[PDB]
Order: C-alpha cells, then structure tokens, then sequence
C-alpha cells in the first residue's frame, strides 16, 4: 500500500506500467519514476495483510517527448 501517486504510463512503443509516480520535470515533461509495480496484493489475496515495505529496483526515468500517455489515480495537489 501508499507509498506516492498511483499513475498508469504508457511509454513510446505503446506499453503500459502502473506505479507510484515521484517526480516530472515540468522542463523537460520527463518523468521520474520510483518503484514501479503493481499496488494490491501479492501472489496471495492477502492471507496476511502488507504493509508498505517496498524498495526501489525498477524505477526508471523517461524522456517525457517518448511518452504515449499518462493518466493518472490521485491528484497530489488540486492547487499548484
């Protein structure tokens, strides 16, 4: 569970990923990513609830320019 913004990213080939988005360089529209990785039960329906114990080895940073859509869960701030 939790962790950051639950955000759906197709990137240039067309391909979706769902993760908790970290940071977008509104600069360069590139967007960083940090643990990316599905959000909702494990290889079990939960026979033993999970708390956010997560680590970071499939994050990766896109150009932003190869990016085929974004559509995101939760808007973080409503007010920018």
């Amino acid at each position: 569970p939790y962790i950051g913004s639950k955000i759906s990213l197709i990137s240039k080939a067309e391909i979706r990923y769902e993760g908790i988005l970290y940071t977008i360089d509104t600069e360069n529209s590139t967007v960083a990513l940090a643990k990316v990785r599905s959000f909702g039960t494990e290889d079990r329906p939960t026979d033993r609830p999970i708390a956010p114990r997560d680590e970071t080895f499939e994050y990766i940073i896109f150009r932003g320019s190869d990016i085929k859509d974004l559509t995101v869960c939760e808007p973080p701030k409503p007010i920018m």
